[PDB]
């Protein structure tokens, strides 16, 4: 009996911004005003010109393997 | 009895924004004018000009293999 | 008995946005003008000029193998 | 101008198991056997004899009212 | 100009289980007997003879009023 | 101008198990018996006889008031 299994494969992910060029990129003029505003419960507030933004909760990688010989 | 299986494959995930050009992209101006404005329960905001975002959950990657030999 | 067989695969996904060209794009101008507004609930509020959203919750990738040999 | 007006409403909601009577209620012998099972996936298992179960994920109740008198 | 609106309304949610009798309940035998078992992703498992069980995730309650007088 | 509005309302959620009787409820005899068992992820599990379970993540309350007088 001569049990000799190969695994040589790939397991791979490519997840989010990879590989982009951005040449130039101009963000405009931004302008905000804000006069006699009432808040009773949370604020959360996000003021920009030019943004890049990536999470990526995925992209998880799992790899199970079982073996048995029995005689 | 000769066990000689190979994996030799390839298991992927490109999730995204990838490869991709971008050439002078120009955001616009932006104005944005709050007056007298009541808010009674969560406020979330955002006020931008030019924006890239990728969020990803996804891509994820999963691989099971079984090998049993029994005599 | 000889068990060789040979995995030689590719099992890929390419999700979201990708070899994309965007040359020279414009956005606009935006004027947001709110007021005497009353809100009894949660808001979320984007203003912007130009975006590039990619999600992708998907793409995900599963590959099951199972090998027996009995005797 | 008298503005009188009189709200003597009821709204409600009675959701789920009430008011019942289960008089010796007898759940029978329960045998499980479970011998070389092999499983790649979630499992949510359960086991009993007698159960009363009520979810209600309903029931929900919502009154919105306006009075106005402009002049 | 009288403006006495009355409100003496009931704005009610009566949700999961209540006012139920449950006499002399018998919860059977149980005997569960697992042997060789393999299993590769998140198990939740419950064993019991007798259950009682109301999650009640709804019952939610929401009353809005608005009064106006204007002249 | 006389603005003399009355709320003597109710606004009420009753939400879970209330009121009930369970007179003399037995729990059956549970055995469990576990062999040669492999678990390759998170487990959960519960073994009990007799059981009462209340969650209500429900059962919430909100009541807004406005109340305006222009002259």
């Amino acid at each position: 009996i001569v049990y000799k299994p190969v695994d040589l494969s790939k397991v791979t992910s490519k997840c989010g911004s990879l590989g982009n060029i951005h040449h130039k990129p101009g963000g405009g003029q931004v302008e905000v005003k804000s006069e006699k505003l009432d808040f009773k419960d949370r604020v959360q507030s996000k003021i920009g010109s030019l943004d890049n933004i990536t999470h990526v909760p995925g992209g998880g990688n799992k790899k199970i393997e079982t073996h048995k010989l029995t005689f």
